[PDB]
């Protein structure tokens, strides 16, 4: 099988990363601004080089294909996002798409002929900062928005999507999703640590988090810290306290895929002579197994329920949010495999962050790649023996897919 | 023995709190505003009725002085404030007046002579809402403040204590304090609960709380909570909730008087979706007793160290006021408790929570206080109530107590 060429690789992403450019060596891309155009031109340029036929569908999503010997056949598709956080680094999404971009390339060089035509695909407005929802234009190809839902969706100016599209010119004239995908791969860094500190090389994306999040208000009584005697206290704040810390024990206790975290407090009066008379705070769980969400719920709810028993606060919880998670098992075997079969160090890892891959799943066979970092930082960084490595293994995993009848 | 008039009594705390009367049947009469002058002046009134000797100082304290066999024994003082918060209550410091007054009257019923003479007494600006700090003037008396200082405090118009004397007629002549106080004794409602909830009448208040205050910050990682296994992380706000649970241990830990509080939380960045990377939270100590207060200093600095190195997380902690314990006079404490004996009255030790002129007067003076309770504990809000029963209770005490001191030799 092929390689890639590690050093053209990292010279692209070395580009790329000029455009929006931060004096802290990170990006700031908004999603179609005239810095994500620049950006997605030079992505339109160098794959046009490379021998790919570009196209741009209705929510700007740019798809290079190069050919295979089938051209009706339902494509392998690869890629990732081009926009980042205000305040992003130099390869979340942007990666991705540039390593989709060397596996054609690498292709090439190769001489080799694909059964399926291969798409590497830059998503539009992946990260829901300059407009909300994140995942927005995957969501559209993957049927979780519609098109107008899509194209509406505004900025803080009250530009429309559609309004900003056609303004930099990628209002495409193809239909959004809808056509058969033989099957689809995400290459992205970690986000994270467990990569790094394992020290393995190549992820193997299994899933992605479900979650569930609370607000929870206790209510006791404000009182003056000095007169009031510690019997007669009805504190909030430590009855959440005694809850932040049983959130820490239901995460270890399910470790180590559970996350479980209070993140925001708000104490009432919050003046340092009170006895504080209310507290609202935070609850989120998040594990790849909606059992395991499930115990983590009952858990919660029942201690909350003895803490107020025995403290005499009063206590109100509400579940705001709820999210259920599936990568298909052939995309993940093919994952594993490629990385094996490379020599690379590798390990099953779950997404902790939302991905348009997390959309293309619903429906397409979806894999997905994770490479370590040292995010959504302007400091966050990879190797170029891991950049090399993870687009290596996509290259091997894309192969294999494309030469499937 | 003597008995006060409690429904005389009752009369006084009536009408005077005709005199910044709120719509929700409390008291807004703020230090040397008119009302304040107003509430003055009836006092001067009824108690040159009685036949005191009325002198004023230069912090505007009025005492009225019930003359004694020998003129220039010294006196035996009790009295309390006029003045209130915005949403003061009926009987925050005006109860001890009237009940001074009240005393005065008794005595004077019963055609008694006493060795020394009383001194009833007003106490200038004792809330500290219109002129900071609280308890200014005592505090002038009992040597916490210069009187340069007391005069210059301002209020937000820019006008001072100095100017507002002048200007309601209370700037005295009088010298502030500096001068022998046989014995002091302040009444006053608990402002808690801890009478009312025993079925205790009487409080025998045995000192004032010494207070140690802290700031402290713990440092974590900032970190995305999908992202970062439980191993990974160095949640600062679970550190703080570790220390907030050890707080309210402590305090119950040195049960019945100890106070441990966790008032204030601020966390950081303080987002639903990510492991809090930095924390600052309060504490506060409070007991009558300093070397518990030295305990609870020392447990805290030591869990703390505990919990960072546990944690990982960095520490830094800072205590920002320091208080000592006010222990009252042995012989005054003694002779209120054997007061409400005699009365027939039901009693216990008790240790005040909240600051009151007598805390400084304390420094010059044997001082004790007596408490009273109040239903729920609440004040400092116009709902804010003592019964009949219990201000004649507090005022009969007061009556022995003063009597009793006012005839040592
Ligand atoms: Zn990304
Ligand atoms: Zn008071």
């Amino acid at each position: 099988m092929p390689r890639v060429d590690g050093d053209r690789l990292w010279a692209s992403l070395e580009r790329m990363a000029q455009i929006g450019a931060t004096p802290k060596g990170g990006v700031c891309r908004l999603a179609l601004t005239d810095l994500d155009r620049e950006s997605r031109d030079l992505f339109v340029q160098w794959a046009r080089e490379a021998g790919c036929t570009v196209r741009v569908d209705r929510m700007g999503n740019v798809f290079a294909r190069r050919a295979g010997r089938r051209p009706d056949a339902a494509p392998v598709m690869t890629g990732s996002h081009a926009d980042s956080q205000p305040t992003g680094g130099r390869y979340d999404g942007i990666y991705g798409v540039l390593g989709g971009l060397e596996v054609v390339r690498a292709l090439n060089d190769a001489a080799i002929e694909t059964e399926r035509p291969v798409d590497v695909v830059i998503w539009t407005n992946e990260e829901g900062s300059r407009f909300a929802p994140a995942m927005v234009s995957a969501g559209v190809f993957s049927g979780v928005y519609t098109l107008e839902y899509g194209l509406s969706r505004t900025d803080g100016a009250g530009r429309t999507i559609g309004e900003e599209l056609e303004r930099i010119g990628y209002a495409g004239a193809e239909p959004v999703g809808g056509y058969p995908v033989h099957a689809a791969y995400e290459l992205h860094i970690e986000q994270g640590a467990i990569l790094e500190r394992a020290g393995k090389t190549i992820g193997v994306v299994t899933a992605g988090q479900g979650q569930r999040w609370y607000e929870v208000t206790l209510t006791g009584v404000d009182a003056h810290a000095g007169t009031t005697p510690m019997a007669f206290r009805r504190d909030a704040l430590v009855g959440a306290a005694r809850m932040i810390s049983f959130v820490e024990v239901l995460g270890r206790r399910y470790a180590p895929d559970a996350r479980a975290t209070v993140g925001m407090i708000e104490a009432r009066p919050n003046s340092r002579n009170t006895v504080p008379g209310g507290c609202f705070f935070t609850v989120e769980f998040r594990h790849p197994d909606d059992a395991v969400l499930d115990e983590l719920d009952a858990a919660l709810r029942a201690e909350l329920a003895r803490v107020a028993d025995e403290t005499g606060l009063g206590a109100q919880i509400e579940q705001i949010f709820t999210y259920a998670p599936p990568f298909a098992p052939r995309c993940i075997d093919t994952v594993r495999d490629a990385a094996r079969s490379l020599g690379l160090s590798h390990m099953d890892i779950v997404s902790g962050a939302g991905h348009d891959a997390c959309y293309v799943a619903r429906v397409a066979p979806t894999g997905m790649i994770f490479v370590p970092c040292v995010s959504h930082n302007e400091a966050e960084a990879i190797t170029p023996e891991w950049a090399t490595a993870g687009a290596d293994v996509l290259l091997r995993a894309v192969l294999q897919s494309a030469q499937e009848a």
